């Protein structure tokens, strides 16, 4: 679990989006696995501008961070799942490192900000959805 807090908006995993998240839905998109949601408080995150592939993501199932080097966001096949049928994400970024499927939500940052969240993962492998390209959110 876990969800980006960034002005008035509220960044989800789309499969793990609430009742509250749809009824208050914003942008939404299969291929990425990604839900925004509006909000009436103001966000405690602010979001990476930048091309970075490295940074440091949150590990749910060992309570610390690691630090990660990434793949550029891009077109990744995924099996097939309760969530959704096997299919190509898009806007998925790759990394080496421990994940289990719990650990959906935690933030990737680098030195300038949120990069994304965890969204998929495999045998020592962790996948992310990319952010910073949804340049909207900052206002
Ligand atoms: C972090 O997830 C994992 C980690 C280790 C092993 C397996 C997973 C689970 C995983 O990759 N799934 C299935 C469940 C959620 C939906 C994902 C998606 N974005 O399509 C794909
Ligand atoms: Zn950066």
């Amino acid at each position: 679990s876990g969800a980006i807090y960034v002005g008035n908006y509220r960044v989800v995993n789309r499969h793990l989006a609430t009742h509250n998240d749809w009824a208050n839905l914003v942008w939404e998109d299969s291929s990425r696995d990604l839900l925004v949601s509006s909000t009436t408080a103001q966000g405690c995150d602010t979001i990476a501008r930048c091309d970075c592939q490295t940074g440091v993501y949150y590990c749910s199932s060992r309570r610390k961070h690691y630090p990660v080097s990434f793949s550029k966001p891009s077109l990744i096949f995924v099996e097939a799942s309760e969530y959704y049928p096997a299919r190509y994400q898009s806007h998925l970024m790759l990394a080496v490192g421990h994940s289990e499927p719990g650990d959906c939500g935690g933030i990737l940052r680098c030195q300038h900000g949120v990069v994304g969240i965890v969204s998929t993962g495999g045998n020592g492998l962790v996948g992310f959805a990319d952010v910073r390209d949804l340049l909207w959110l900052d206002e």
